[PDB]
């Protein structure tokens, strides 16, 4: 019995909070060099054990939630935002159920409907960018995705009510996943704490009556909202209007931030690699034809390069940069015993660019998958949607949304860096944001 | 007319204070990769232009003090500590004559006195270390250097006044070389500013009566103190008591911090490379005789390996990490004009470890000089003592001190790392200080 290498720190309480805050990826890779796949360090009077590489990460992915707990760590931030009796508020077994329900709502039939829906929103949104210029993609994209994710995941009724004042109510809920909300106790009245709660009431308010306007009209609609309203536990019990509104919040935020960032990033990887951009456009005409008809689900599958570009964006810029659990009981990896109390973490970012396995690691090269790579050679080197019990459910949908949008976009414009500036990464927010994401765009010929 | 490349910061007043603060070598090397030999950034209101590599740094080394000015940057820190009328308190031509007088004292005849003085001091000091154990070398060495430096640079009388309190006064003096003291204005009543001012007045006092005593008694002693007392500007004017006492302070602070740090790291480099350490010990027998008699100045020139070990230590661990100047008139390098007002900088650390010029840059290898290297091959790739109007005058004395000390130390002990630990660098204060610099030692065979 031996516990992980511990990284001592001179600072009394902060610990590594400043160095890790600067560049977490730099911090963690160096730590990998000095100490290996398994190490501990303290930050803000908290101890963290990291697991790097596929083998060590296996601990986290394979374990049972009674052993590595996700509520113990996520709940602080989630419950105030999403709502009571949903996500990390309920026992895991109850949550597995809520997932199985949502998952059902993400099936080919619904995606088929989504493609055109998304393609419309994209075309219409960009009517105000005209023929050329230099604008903020990340800003645009997150505005559009809030629109597309809404139409798809919240149905027509709710989407038609998305104005500026609702956009703000969501933006107030973004300010819940913060530095301060994780450490400080929920009785210190920071401005954000207050707004996060205000918007939660105001938005559940909107969902409350929008639910029932569908709970009534006999107009048979087959969408995500419908699925939820019709679904049922092993109990037989249906979801209360509270539960339903709850998981509507989860759906919008999860499905909105993770796609915007990714989409936004791919824009720059594509504008930087101009030939790779043109082969993406060429692939569009090959798979869809010169006339370029509207898009259908069936065409997406044959957009292989585009798929590998998305797979490559997610490799280098995974929206979920870290994943965490509380050790409720002692766990063993690489001969080390992690003591109950440590917060265990894995970083897809580190794993997916690790030197031992990713050849030309910092290169944006979608052709890497047409070779030998750890994404197939190994179980947990490529993990942008996680693995095991806490596995993502949105991957199908996320690919649908990003695929359609970028297809449509490559059809509308050609994109270039401004003076050859490729955005750097900001860590001020959990949200993996690109520095100064303004892009040059001219009409496609 | 092109100004240097500018690295932007989002953080408003601070700038890069934290990124640079935590790892300046990393920050600067990274910068060098992205931006080139010349670039600029701002920190705490101030703007810096760094000149990395032999060619960029040539601008600073060659420049006149009218154009690139030392006083403007150094004087706030310096004058309260060394005193008025000396170093940066006076016009540069005045200071050059003082450098000249200080040089005249650092000659072969005095060095021959220093050798046996240092040897005896070292043997006496380490008696308390005993046959083996685990002590903090950096403390030991700094304690010791203070005794050897005084003995050589102040003389026998002043040395015999060196008790705990006087040592404590000198430490209050260094407190003046603070992060804080360069930034915040001098009219603030911080604890350290008071400490410094008080201890300045008390050392000056000790030096006053000491100067007057030697000025009196007719015993003819030929040391450095007397060189100063017998010295004279082109004026024909002798030094006022306050001028002598001033440079005597500057002499000990200079001759102390720089040697102690260098000897500390050398210690750890030789503890890591045991086979190198052994070769150094053998050299002592080969050069000085198997009998190992008392060290002489002539023997010092012959310890070539020990020589290159010091040189190699200075390469990786120069105690003056950065040289700085204020731009008064506009200056051009690599096609860029540094606007007046910028603080122009060179890092020896960075120049001495630069990828494109050093084979195995991070490697402690004293033999690298027996091949082809930038020390001999470029002009300014190797500059631990600087170059130009502001060149160091203390190099020879510094080698004498560090040779004699390490010669005697090797004869006394075999040194080792504790549990494989090599001290990492502590940058908080600008001096390369070793983290937890405790060494294992045992009696030499
Ligand atoms: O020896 C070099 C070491 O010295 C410096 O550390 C000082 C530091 O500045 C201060 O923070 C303070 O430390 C106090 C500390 O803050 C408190 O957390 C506590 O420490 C206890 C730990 O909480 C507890 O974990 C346990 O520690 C044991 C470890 O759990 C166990 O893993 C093992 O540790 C070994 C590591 O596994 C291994 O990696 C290696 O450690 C290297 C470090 O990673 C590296 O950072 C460095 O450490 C420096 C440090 O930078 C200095 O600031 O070098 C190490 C290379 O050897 O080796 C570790 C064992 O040496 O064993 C430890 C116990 O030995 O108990 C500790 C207390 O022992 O209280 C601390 C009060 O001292 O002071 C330290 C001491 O100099
Ligand atoms: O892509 C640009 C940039 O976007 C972000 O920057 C924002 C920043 O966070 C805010 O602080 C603010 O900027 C204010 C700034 O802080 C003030 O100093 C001032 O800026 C003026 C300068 O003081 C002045 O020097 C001059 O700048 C000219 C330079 O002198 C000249 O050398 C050249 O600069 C180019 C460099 O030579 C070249 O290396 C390259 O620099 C890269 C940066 O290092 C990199 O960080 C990135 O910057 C992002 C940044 O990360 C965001 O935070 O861009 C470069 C990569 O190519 O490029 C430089 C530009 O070509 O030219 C400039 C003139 O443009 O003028 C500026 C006034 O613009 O005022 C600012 C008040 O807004 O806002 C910015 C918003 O972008
Ligand atoms: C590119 C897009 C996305 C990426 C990269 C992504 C990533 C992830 C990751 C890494 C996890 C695991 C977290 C952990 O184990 O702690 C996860 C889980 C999850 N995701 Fe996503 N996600 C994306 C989009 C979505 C979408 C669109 C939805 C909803 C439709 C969604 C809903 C969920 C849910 C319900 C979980 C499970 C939480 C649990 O069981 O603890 N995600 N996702
Ligand atoms: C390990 C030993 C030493 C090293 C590495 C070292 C390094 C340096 C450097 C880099 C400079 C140039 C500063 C600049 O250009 O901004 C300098 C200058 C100087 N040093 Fe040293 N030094 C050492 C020892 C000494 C000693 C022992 C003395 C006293 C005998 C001394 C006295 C001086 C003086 C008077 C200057 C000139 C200041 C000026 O003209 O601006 N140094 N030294
Ligand atoms: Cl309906 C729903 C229910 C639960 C989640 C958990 O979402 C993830 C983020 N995420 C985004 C997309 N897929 C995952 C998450 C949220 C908050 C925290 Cl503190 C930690 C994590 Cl890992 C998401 C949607
Ligand atoms: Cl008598 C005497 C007079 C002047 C100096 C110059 O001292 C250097 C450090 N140093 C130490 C040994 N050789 C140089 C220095 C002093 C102050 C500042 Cl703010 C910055 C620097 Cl780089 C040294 C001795």
């Amino acid at each position: 019995v031996k516990s992980p290498p511990y990284i001592f720190s001179p600072i009394p309480f902060l610990g590594h909070a400043i160095a890790f805050g600067k560049s977490p990826i730099e911090f963690l890779e160096n730590a990998y060099e000095k100490y290996g796949p398994v190490f501990s360090f303290t930050m803000v009077g908290k101890t963290f054990t990291y697991l790097l590489g596929s083998d060590a990460a296996a601990l986290l992915f394979n374990s049972k939630n009674e052993d590595l707990n996700a509520e113990d760590v996520y709940s602080r931030l989630t419950t105030p935002v999403f709502g009571k009796g949903v996500a990390y508020d309920v026992p895991n077994p109850v949550f597995l159920e809520q997932k199985k329900m949502l998952k059902s709502g993400l099936n080919i039939a619904h995606f088929k409907q989504h493609v055109s829906i998304i393609e419309k929103e994209t075309k219409e949104y960009f009517e105000s960018w005209g023929e050329s210029g230099e604008k903020n993609v990340f800003e645009a994209l997150s505005e559009l995705i809030i629109l597309t994710a809404s139409h798809c995941l919240h149905g027509k009724e709710i989407r038609s009510q998305l104005n500026e004042k609702v956009a703000q109510l969501y933006a107030d809920l973004d300010g819940g996943f913060s530095h301060a909300a994780w450490l400080l106790p929920g009785w210190l009245p920071l401005p954000s704490f207050r707004r996060r709660d205000r918007a939660h009431r105001e938005i559940k308010d909107i969902f409350y009556k929008a639910i029932q306007k569908r709970r009534q009209s006999q107009e048979k609609i087959d969408d995500i909202l419908q699925t939820l309203l019709d679904a049922t536990y092993k109990d037989g019990r249906p979801l209360t209007d509270d539960e339903v509104a709850g998981m509507l919040i989860g759906l919008l935020l999860a499905g909105q931030h993770t796609s915007s960032t990714t989409s936004a990033w791919m824009g720059f990887f594509l504008a930087r690699d101009k030939t790779l951009q043109k082969k993406c456009y060429l692939e569009q005409k090959t798979v869809c034809g010169e006339n370029l008809p509207p898009l259908t689900y069936d065409q997406l599958k044959d957009l292989n390069l585009l798929d590998r570009c998305i797979k490559e964006t997610l490799r280098l810029r995974p929206p979920i940069m870290i994943m965490m659990r509380m050790a409720r009981t002692p766990q063993t990896v690489a001969g080390y015993t992690i003591p109950p109390g440590h917060q265990v973490c894995v970083s897809p970012t580190v794993n997916q660019r690790l030197k031992d396995s990713w050849v030309e690691r910092l290169d944006f090269n979608p052709d890497r998958y047409l070779q030998d790579n750890p994404a197939s050679g190994e179980k947990f080197a490529y993990v942008p949607f996680g693995a095991g019990r806490h596995r993502c459910i949105g991957e199908n949908f996320a690919y649908v949304q990003i695929k359609t949008i970028w297809s449509t976009m490559l059809r509308l414009y050609e994109f270039d860096l401004i003076d050859g500036y490729f955005p750097t990464v900001n860590y001020t927010t959990m949200i993996h944001t690109p520095e100064n994401p303004v892009i040059r765009y001219k009409r496609r010929s």
